């Protein structure tokens, strides 16, 4: 890693060797296509997996469901030589990519549906959600089916680095940028293009020295578990917006809507969209602990305010 | 943060956004001129703090000491110019430091105040100030580095996190210093080093907050956390276990993974290990071949100190 | 200059303090806000040069151009204000900007200072002002102040030179030309024009100028640097070339539809012609009679233009 | 090719193509033909009446300081008696009169040494190499040269750099940097650093602009200096018998301590170079000049000030 970094700020210009992290959680992986290594072993390994029953395999990342969209002209006329006859549907979720709790199978009018929704045939579990791994630089082929069962988002295409003040826990669909001020430190930038579930692996993380009800994005939805990973006056967002397409925190009010500080709320509650079903705007909000300066997010239907911002359409996480 | 890296040969040039850190960083030991609060309030401070009973100081880095060294000059002026009897003298220790026990003090013939060197029988390192500079900012030159310091008074074990650096990717990660750099990467399993320069002998304990992944103990970390080193599972080699005691007294260290000239490598199950750290060579340097080494790998380690190579705890003569 | 650079071939990464050239010859002339010295004085010098007899105002340069398009609006607001009724309208050459040979006046039925305009019998190219201006600084983005000295040379603060060793380049706004040196002489690799200027390239920016005519690929009158860089062996100067078209470019290889045989028996030098006949049919057999066996070739509105050398066994009329 | 400056402050780049030369990029690590060919070809040229060699650059001397020992090795092990030894002239070397020739009692072939009464230059060797290829591999910008035999009084045009803008312009080379810029018309020089003594000549096609005449050149073009209308300085005319000799100069456009210069019509002048001090330590404040400028220049040597042929005591 040979390259050059200007830091406008402390207006530095060192150059040479060294390890860099980049940013591309925006539409930038679409440069690089997708190639899995012996696509004809795949198949071997989907009729494996037919003869238990499994319904289908529900992709993790954003990567994963184009590799699959990609691929399905280019393997479903494979196996028709073959006569095997197992038709593969690819569904289109658009960002909900949930866990399920199944690795594949050793080797010994159907369809192979694939992200298949809560249908009364099988639930999100029964299927297989993980079972796979990078092999390196994820030309080059970079695919493996392993049947290791792990509850962790792959390491191979992660990063996370701290120069001094400053962090950053990246990731393909995802990106959370952290500063110290005033001694503790507090987050300034949180986007993610998709919903995962894998949790962030410990061996990238900056400064495990905290304990849960006290960050901001929970380990579950595939948030860091840090130090740098908290904002004052706020604990983990268990009935937040997380289940939304793309999405970015604001450290603002919203436009129309405005909160008044009061100490009689319901102590930590739900979220609530900023428009109601019943199409009046409510100014009434009260806050317990959270700083004046409310938090705004940016995503589907627009502003949802956190559980703390009582007023005086709810997250379905859970 | 708006830089990118360059491959030659398959001519890729990929630029964006990021956090970047750097190893040519440690290749540059002379050139920040350090800068301290001010020639006045500086001297106020240690005179009051030798009013109660201080010895003198002892610096922490390889930075401070230069830092001394270019105002020393200023703070006997201001000694001068105030009629005040205190004095300051700077000897030279080669790269040791070691801890203190007090900060700067609270406010409100010839003077002796040694800033760093051989501590003297009339008092043991307690009566001495360690730990009270904060750095504030880094570089504002348009391409050179000056650095500010700033005034702390409160005793913290901790190293100031102004300067340090830590970054992971696809099996690398490193963690920066201006005086150290450990390089690892993984090969089928777990993380191990394979490049780690130091090159003096601090004692402040690298910061909890800085430390890329907290799954690991105290039990096999190569660099012990009282030297100055990550509490991190990337800081270790397989087969050997930690270097509680080993040549880290010494000049600029290059740990390598491969034997030296004139000796034997031999693997032995039962022979004596885990002792001290003792020299490759004897009183007339020449090789000796006669090492062992316990449950370890192929390529042994080697270190490269003030005599050339030194042996780690696991080979014992 | 603080900043950064790479090269490819030699495998640096350096950095520090020097002097840069870039190749910034793409359609980033149109970004820089051209402001002349106090619009308002400009009106003043256009009645002086009116009063004095020139018909017009053939620019030199894409961004004069440029400029006379964009202030034209502001220049009638200030002469219609003052009272003067001497209307500007700014016609629209293609890339053709070609030579005029007065300088601007001394101070102290509508009236017409057409800027740019074309060839017409009302009067010739005379009574036309071409290059009395001079860029100020830092080539408001850019300055511009009004001179009274006729020049046959460029502006010389826009212009840019640099050899690194083998390299070379011939910077512009509107022009590039990327030299290199094979087995002891010296030849070129890449040539742009986004223009057809007449300003000759002064001699406190060329390099290595010790060559006479004769032995150039782009003469001087084109605006064509006078250095043992600018040769290409086989040729000599083009003075009968394709000069006069749209952004072109020089390319050491046979058009698709078109091949050359190296030979002795061809019709001398000629002129340059179109590999496309008007009918719209392609004639694919070509001679030679010194040039190497690479051929070169043109690209621009029309297409494929052959240089002098090449001949078949109204056009381009720049003599 | 792909690099670009920065605008700190404004904090906006101009980042594409185009030809970059630098003057802080300062190791090295040069690599002759092979530790075999150039042991027959100086053995060739010992056979053939050749006393020694003489450098021409700090990268020769370097090259032959590093690979004499092999060389010397090399000659042992093919049982040959010639052995080269390398002196240390300060930072002056001489020109010769002889190139390599073609392949095919202790001797003594020494590198670059004494003028001693055993031979003149005229049996020696001065410019017979030629940099093949430049920089590469690890920021150590190796450099491997390859034996001419041809005599040419013109430098190595491999290393060389030379660049202009809007009135700026520097011509640059690892041990030399002259920057000129545009003020009131014509050119002049602002910046000028020597950290050798040559005496090739400035190759004619790395010379912005030769519309220059040799009679108003600042630096000479024998010891080594651009043919062009950027190198002069306004008001002096060509030093000649000027301070070259020296350590790193620095041409600095200022006055010296304890000394004053006034425009004296009266005195004579271009003479030879004089130490602003003497050989006391005594500076000599009486310095008069024929037409030169109010800010007097002065060249930073070893001794330190040194004053052109223009200022007479």
């Amino acid at each position: 890693d040979q390259g050059c970094a200007i830091n406008f700020g402390k207006r530095e210009l060192k150059c040479g060797d060294g390890i860099f992290i980049f940013r591309d959680s925006d539409d930038w992986l679409n440069k690089y296509s997708y190639y899995p290594e012996d696509p004809v072993k795949l198949a071997s390994i989907v009729k494996a997996s037919f003869e238990e029953g499994k319904c289908g395999l529900n992709s993790v990342d954003s990567l994963e469901h184009e590799m699959w969209r990609s691929r399905a002209d280019e393997i479903n006329a494979i196996f028709e030589e073959n006569e095997v006859d197992i038709s593969v549907v690819v569904q289109d979720p658009k960002n909900v990519y949930q866990r399920g709790t199944h690795p594949f199978s050793r080797i010994r009018n159907g369809s192979f549906i694939i992200d298949g929704k809560s249908r009364k045939e099988c639930p999100f579990s029964n299927r297989v959600w993980n079972s796979f791994q990078i092999e390196e630089f994820g030309t080059r082929v970079y695919m493996d089916a392993v049947f290791e069962y792990t509850i962790d988002c792959d390491g191979s295409i992660l990063g996370a680095a701290v120069n001094g003040k400053k962090s950053a826990h990246g990731s393909p669909t995802f990106w959370m940028g952290s500063h110290e001020v005033n001694g503790t430190w507090m987050i300034h930038t949180l986007e993610a293009l998709d919903y995962k579930e894998c949790e962030w692996p410990l061996t990238h993380t900056i400064g495990t020295s905290v304990e849960e009800s006290e960050m901001f994005m929970p380990r579950s939805i595939g948030g860091p578990v840090s130090s740098h990973n908290h904002i004052p006056g706020y604990k983990v967002q268990t009935n937040g917006p997380w289940m939304q397409v793309p999405l970015e925190v604001k450290r603002e009010a919203c436009p129309g809507t405005s909160v008044i500080i009061d100490g009689n709320c319901d102590g930590r509650g739900k979220s609530t969209r900023s428009t109601t079903d019943s199409g009046k705007v409510i100014p009434e909000w009260c806050c317990r602990s959270c700083t004046m300066p409310p938090v705004s997010f940016h995503g589907s239907d627009g502003c949802w305010y956190p559980m703390e911002i009582r007023p005086r359409v709810r997250s379905w996480v859970t």
